[PDB]
């Protein structure tokens, strides 16, 4: 006989993954931090009604644009800060902190989810 090969190890088992768990190693953690100033419409007449003056004029510096974070909400990736327009896909450059996609790296290279598979692997 000559009935010794099926399938033990692929589609046997066809059970639905997580969308990256094994690649916990290339995968970045996307940390939204909110803004605390702002939030409150009764604070106050934003930057105007109310002299608040504030000492720090660097507050958290980019990676992706080089300057300083001004925008609301800021992102992480990798160890970096980031911010809508600048935390993107290198590929798409879709503003992934516009979207909350969980990107993935490599090469240094920021690519979204499917973009890292596609790409590289
Ligand atoms: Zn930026
Ligand atoms: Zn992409």
């Amino acid at each position: 006989s000559l009935q010794n090969n099926q399938d033990v190890s692929f589609e046997n088992i066809q059970w639905s993954i997580d969308p990256g768990a094994d690649l916990s190693q290339y995968k970045m953690d996307v940390t939204v931090i909110d803004t605390k100033d702002g939030s409150q419409s009764k604070l106050g007449g934003g930057g105007s009604g109310g002299h608040m003056g504030s000492g720090g004029l660097s507050w958290k510096r980019c990676a992706g644009c080089g300057g300083k974070i001004a925008d609301r909400f800021l992102l992480y990736a990798m160890d970096s800060y980031w911010h809508s327009r600048c935390l993107k896909c290198s590929s798409c450059q879709a503003q992934l902190g516009d979207i909350g996609t969980s990107s993935y790296t490599k090469s240094g290279m920021i690519l979204c989810r499917n973009d890292y598979i596609r790409l590289f692997g």
